[PDB]
């Protein structure tokens, strides 16, 4: 069962020699690209969350750019997603995805930058296909341990949006994964 | 399939109306109770680590006890494990176990005090069989959170020990899972 490649807006895979905006299925309101922002209450020095738009009628999104365990981009396959951006350089750090520490009151992970490229810890990522259309992101959080008779001892989560400051943040959910495209720039 | 009850060092089931020494296996050198310690490196204003002595020859750990979802005990069920001793109180708090944020060094979390009961979030573990003699602890963190295709969308994971300033410190591990067995007081 042969590895499939995941494609952009124009059927063209994906390919880390490329910056892409993740963009929303869901038209107008119901969408917005995901960007690089800053948590409401961060003591990041940087811009640390990952944000969606609340309408599709203002900015693009912060290209990011996708960085495989493999040489190519394949659905279902650990993965890092880093903005794609010039920084200033405190900030240079502050680009690659990550799932945060559990939030109380949301009672999950929120996506956020500060990962590692590379490394067995909260930076790996998935694309797939949405059960409704297009893409789904997944966080596969602490690969370095064995989560009981998982599929391959892995934990993995859907990625969604919670509101935080009436801003769309994403962060692992249960339901309603945030259906996405790619869309090269 | 009958649920099945945990038992004491006397064959006694666990009764939440008493105090049990989480105590090892292992004897001698390869032994040491559960205790309750302060972390190296932690902030936090009372003992708040969830370590196990370096011999059997020293001190007995300190008495937890159990807090089902149900009425009674039982194997693979998810319960709160709590210190039961009386404290200065600041640290009132600090005696429900829990399992911390990931750590880099260890890359694993790390048992802690500080939970919650009866909620949806760190604190909530199994008690299990061995694979081979006595009981393990499981700690299922994250239970809010929909662990895909896993055992009920939940994400388990078996707790050991690493070396923390050469003291015994619980954790999730992958390999050797600390046997134990239930003393009561
Ligand atoms: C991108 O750049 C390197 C340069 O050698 C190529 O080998 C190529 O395999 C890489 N991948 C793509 C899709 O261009
Ligand atoms: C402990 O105390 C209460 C008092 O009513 C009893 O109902 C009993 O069911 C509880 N469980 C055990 C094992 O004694």
């Amino acid at each position: 069962p042969l590895p499939k490649p995941v494609l952009d807006t124009n059927g063209k895979e994906l390919n880390p020699n490329s910056s892409y905006r993740i963009i929303s299925i869901g038209r107008g309101a119901l969408g917005g690209d995901v960007y690089l922002g800053k948590s409401p209450n961060s003591d990041a020095p940087c811009p640390d969350g990952v944000f969606r738009y609340n309408s599709d009628v203002g900015p693009s999104g912060t290209p990011v750019r996708f960085i495989p365990l493999s040489t190519n981009i394949f659905e279902d396959q650990l993965l890092n997603i880093q903005f794609n951006i010039p920084t200033v350089k405190l900030c240079v750090s502050y680009t690659i995805w990550k799932v945060g520490n559990l939030n109380a009151y949301f009672r999950t992970m929120l996506l956020e930058t500060g990962g590692t490229i590379g490394q067995a810890d909260n930076s790996y990522f998935k694309i797939v296909k949405s059960s409704k259309i297009g893409y789904n992101l997944l966080s596969c959080p602490f690969t370095s341990i064995i989560c009981l008779r998982c599929p391959e001892d892995q934990f993995c989560a859907k990625v969604g949006v919670v509101i935080q400051n009436g801003k769309r943040r994403l962060a692992l959910v249960n339901e309603n994964p945030l259906d996405v495209l790619f869309q090269e720039v």
